[PDB]
């Protein structure tokens, strides 16, 4: 089960970077200069690396310093074959975005939030990003007073729509996604979940350069169904990015590692990503405990590709198992992809087999045989088929 | 805090009509007879009334009794005064809805689920009603193989576009409203919250016909913070009806009283309705718990309308504040709501007092005052001011 | 992996006797005979089944009706050599019972409670129940003023007392498990957790003939780890009797098959069940989906016992690895099981070593190889080793 | 609405002093001098601060700069009259503790935890603490291999024995308090709910020793009803302390000040504490949000306090209410506190009326009135009565 760059697995700087402060604890972990960083994720096997500004470019430095974190890196690199599918910004660490980057009560905070964003995206750009996620950490609130929620919705609508004006007067061949999450670190954070993302993104200027990045673990911080909600993503044509980890239910945001949290779930996703043919980056936004050392922290990234390969190997033989194809035409998947009514309104108005003289009972009586799909299913996970 | 017809409060016949029967239990009540709930709650002050189809003619029913369970509901209602400003099908309850209505995997399940909301959308119209609400609580999935999620959008897609061209070519006024619920009776169910309603409302063939109709407690069986959902729903334009409840976090559906669960967001949401000149029902959609007698049923009825005028006070009083509208100043409010960049994109990229000379420290030195701010919330809801 | 009546399998009467009645819902299948389920479960491998009174003989039957009952059931055990290890009362489905049994706030409820279990207390003696349980399932509150919760628990415990006087008066060789809820059907349920359960038997008269049945999806809706909390009623000598399912999250109580929802924690739960030599019933307290039809009932039962010994395999492989029994040795937990102080407290105060000079950062920077640890398991579960 | 010292109410210096540094942002205010914060304690009414060791004194300090340290401390609460009702230990922060301090799986750090613990037990009896608070926030796992449950609960029994013998033998007069959480930093920490505490606490080998801690926020990160389970430590005998905040569902510890988050629950547990008459400290963990400057953490400080009065004051116009006592009697909670069967088993088996003759329909169709009585709760707490 071993990765190559075909696989197309990228990590973000700041996972494998992750020194271990939480709420409650110091950093257990010294920093990693990005330049071992790229090499030592290369030697693994991944295909490329992730980064905000600030992981690369410490706050705050000077042009100068800046062009010469830009250098090393992108001789990491070349030295490595290495590439970078996507950028961000941090727009959460630095105090000044306590109440939020693009929705900040404050005008100038917000202008601020914006110039910084388009710096970035103009590296991004130069460096061969695809895509330009924004994950809005502090938009959002504790209280309930605190922001008026339509007047953010527009300022967060203005922000995107500059944002996309930018990039289409400058030629770039660069897409954004929104990453949601419910909370933390905020009470409640704005364009909680999929859906919600995916509704403001066909409110904005030019819908078309927008898509979603979603995380397994913020869905499942809502109890919602990661795979389900994926799907929804692929039907509207919009799974532009998505971040890969683990999560156990409802509870403060854990980046496990992709197969730890909800390895049911896992199976699903990794099962729908593959059937669909979605060839973006595999991004696993992932932090390796801060209980490990830094063996520990090459041994979980290890880890993420492996499961996803295990994983894409089980549902394979899954949909290809002649006894699973057959259990599916029992459960009646088949129908569910034929229309319902393709004959048309005024042809279903009168079939009296719809209504009028539709057996009711004998249709009830039909058991869907989904138990049985759904062992068959847990066999090949587990290999005992 | 006495309700009249002007406060627009309805309720379902299936909220005091509950006879109690739980997973786990026997009804504890009889059934109520339709034309007994109207006049009941007609002397409570409501405004008006809504159904689902088998509420109002039991299941099975010959056209001939039909037409007399209709005409009794009617005389009720003219002797009452009481409106029907919204209905809806029962496509849950029926064995043959087992895996669902609009998504069946049963072709002839799905056929049959259209001619049965059609039906009963043409008995909406003769009684007046607005607003056609669907709640898909069968459509959705206990295991991962049984549904796929692609399909099933294709499927809801067509159903409702259908509804569509039936209403147009009838030149029906009546409007679509998609309630969410993110599980129960299903272990997930398709459309889980608003954001996923409102999003696959916007790949609709009219767009125009359908909006939401959230409900206080399903939002919350998802841990998200209803008055931000209902923002966005009324940001889109697509709030066109409301179900009031209460619910206390993340477990089963309870359907509790309004006013009951979470009474800050009750508070919230009030503020919002209010401010924002909602002008649809206030319906309640909640059961009295199985313990109650009759005069508990009507006790729970009455304190949902007292509660939401409780709270409309309260929430009038904290805007009118004096002491308010200053802290909502201190807070910028204000700001939010100016935009960031009327200026346009060139303005902004050559301001330099938005990055190069943007004095950062002094920015996140700024405290937000939110909680001052929350707590004159909290003394105005406590009546301590 | 074919089960036998060695493997200790048992079901509960309601489980594959579940009509399918949902709070939504209809039944979707017709009674089984319960000498019926007796015979196909034998023919599937099971060892045995549980019941409570009213599954067995029907609310309100003559004591002649009550003797017929028996009688075939007995038989039925007879002719397949089934055993019946658990009893346990209802005491939650009749209107009677809308506010509790033993915690009703009518005496005479709680009166009428604590006879109608003595009654089946003496039938399950007479069917050779070793252990019989209580699931408090209505004893519990919808709102804050309706139960003084101290007040009910001097109930509790005056029931139990009562009980256990009964017993003991009797000569009885049986014993009582208490299996805790956290909420449904009541919005919250006394004794909601495992810990609650333990602590409360603790205040008993004769605290011996009491522990806990707890349920896999039952703790899993408060978000706890279950295989922590059968951990503690392990260490505690309190794990009479489990009920085993499964449960995806915090939502209503879904009662899957076994290995459905969590697998990894079923993985987990095998691990400890096997490893600490537990030795009563497998009990699967679970509800085929009502989507299914009989065939559909007997492949789920099936599936409970086939996941139960596959992940038996999978955690006897892992535990007997050489490379995992290296990595737990790594990982130090051979040192977890010394005590940390034999040597006692005055020795503790005067060993320099623990404190003046003890070296923080060298501890701290020994990593605890975790994630390591953690993707052997995986490794063992999938099969991939 | 003004606190005075007699109120009882005591703050961490962890709480105003906390910087804002969450897991994706750094401190937004500056650190507080702990003489500084008595003061502005004193001047807003509290009765006295608490502390973890480290709070108090910077970790690392000499023997020279703890005394100075404490004496400057000494001389803030001589010169305010301030008292300190409780200490506790910080074995969270360091990396040294990233496994735990007492059940670490090296030996050795469990051998420093204990006398980390006891070094402060020695400051926190000359500063005249009652109460010794164990919070295990660094006692868990995030992986079901890297701890055997049942060994760690033997090193955490071992640990608070050794605590108790020590204080035994040194004749102080504190009692220790263990301050429960089901998650946070850990995936899940053991001991995770108020319930699980008191059953451990049982199996020491002094239990009359020790007692729990409960915090408003963290038995609902498992969605428990708080006031329930404080009902059931009060029951115990074992409620030596308790930490009062607010908290929005199941997330991440947001700590909000006290009266935020659930708001009918602090209704309902000020009510329980002041009719049970609960005389230890009224203590806040809480945390001013990050967005907030000095004023603001004063302001939420103050909020504390003034929301615990507010909702005193209503829940005693509750119960003093003739109105709300007719209710009580009308909802039978006279008879809940009655008991069972005082005539004794034998009496209660020969009670045909319990039984053979009870009228099971007449009981069933009474209703409880709990709507009606919650209505009048609402009423109260809304100042509406
Ligand atoms: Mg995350
Ligand atoms: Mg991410
Ligand atoms: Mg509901
Ligand atoms: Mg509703
Ligand atoms: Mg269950
Ligand atoms: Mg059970
Ligand atoms: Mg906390
Ligand atoms: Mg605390």
């Amino acid at each position: 089960y071993q990765p190559t760059p075909e696989d197309r697995f990228t990590f973000g700087l700041w996972t494998v970077g992750w020194q271990g402060r939480d709420p409650f604890g110091d950093a257990t972990r010294r920093a990693l200069d990005p330049v071992e960083s790229v090499r030592r994720l290369a030697e693994l096997g991944a295909h490329g690396v992730t980064f905000h500004d600030d992981d690369l470019i410490p706050f705050g430095s000077s042009d100068s310093e800046r062009e010469e974190h830009v250098k090393r890196f992108r001789q990491a690199l070349d030295d490595t074959g290495m590439k970078v599918p996507m950028a961000t910004t941090n727009l959460f660490t630095h105090p000044v975005f306590k109440d939020g980057g693009f929705t900040a009560n404050d005008r100038d905070v917000r202008r601020y939030a914006l110039r910084k964003t388009i710096r970035n995206i103009d590296l991004a750009v130069e460096l061969g990003a695809e895509t330009y996620v924004a994950w809005g950490g502090r938009e959002g609130a504790e209280s309930g007073g605190a922001k008026d929620v339509r007047d953010a919705l527009d300022r967060m609508k203005e922000a995107f729509d500059l944002l996309g004006e930018y990039v289409t007067s400058q030629g770039y061949d660069i897409r954004f996604a929104i990453e949601p999450k419910p909370n933390e670190p905020r009470g409640d954070i704005l364009l909680p979940t999929v859906g919600h993302a995916l509704a403001f993104i066909e409110r904005l200027e030019r819908p078309e350069l927008y898509g979603v990045n979603p995380e397994v673990g913020h869905e499942q911080m809502a109890g919602l169904n990661f795979p389900h909600g994926i799907a929804q993503a692929l039907w509207a044509g919009k799974l532009f990015h998505i971040d890969l980890n683990g999560q156990n239910g409802i509870k403060y945001d854990q980046d496990l590692r992709f197969g730890a949290g909800d390895l049911r779930a896992a199976f699903w996703l990794v099962d729908l990503l593959e059937s669909a043919g979605y060839s973006g980056p595999r991004h696993f936004d992932f932090k390796p405990p801060r209980t490990e050392d830094f063996d520990g922290v090459w041994a979980s990234a290890a880890g993420c590709m492996r499961n996803y390969l295990i994983l894409k190997e089980r549902a394979a033989a899954f949909r290809a198992d002649p006894e699973v194809q057959e259990a599916l035409r029992a459960s009646r998947l088949d129908e569910l992809a034929r229309p319902t009514a393709a004959d048309g309104l005024q042809a279903l108005l009168d079939d009296r087999s719809a209504f009028e003289e539709f057996d009711v009972d004998a249709a009830a009586a039909r058991g869907m045989a989904f138990e049985r799909l759904d062992q068959l299913a847990m066999d090949h996970l587990l290999g005992a088929r």
